[PDB]
């Protein structure tokens, strides 16, 4: 089968198993809304793997946006992740409103300890700045730049102040625990 490391498929968690690692009667919803989750992972070595984020949310255009990136990461590449800067010159989604990106990913045993999941993380969203394009910005109906805040927090009675869930996966992306 594979022809050298990190071309296996043995090592990619079954998509049903990737899920929210909590839930909340209650989650913040300041900002326009979005469906952020991950949709994949898979086992690197120890507790690092890589996953597929998934990002969607009500935007303005690519033109207009100024910098989109993931920051406060827990990862063994460090804690930035630019999907997309004017100013750094990272250029690696075609519109904002529906993107995905990999992560490479430090975990932690979640509470249910067949799974693991990741550390809490913020995305940034700064638009219509800095040599954006600034047709469209008048109408926008929310703040130029703002952040969601993904996290299980130690919430009481089941309020967060996150926005969304970080998800949890079988410890080795293993089928079977």
């Amino acid at each position: 089968v594979p022809r050298g490391s990190h071309m296996s498929s043995g090592k990619t968690c079954p998509t049903s198993e990737v899920s929210p690692a909590c839930y909340a009667n209650q989650w913040e919803t300041t900002f326009p809304p979005s469906d952020i989750k991950i949709t994949g992972a898979t086992w690197v070595q120890d507790n690092i793997y890589d996953v597929t984020l998934s990002y969607e949310a009500e935007s303005l255009e690519l033109e207009n946006l100024t910098e989109l990136k993931i920051i406060g990461l827990n990862s063994p590449t460090g804690g930035t992740k630019l999907v997309w800067s004017l100013n750094s010159k990272v250029y690696d989604i075609d519109n904002p409103a529906k993107w995905t990106t990999t992560l490479r990913v430090y975990t932690k045993s979640s509470a249910d300890d067949c799974y693991v999941e990741m550390y809490p993380f913020q995305i940034q969203v700064d638009w219509c700045e800095a040599g954006a394009s600034t047709d469209g910005c008048s109408a926008w109906k929310w703040p130029k730049s703002y952040d969601y805040d993904i996290g299980c927090d130690n919430m009481q009675d089941g309020v967060s102040r996150k926005h969304h869930p970080v998800y949890k996966w079988p410890k080795k992306c293993s089928s079977n625990c």
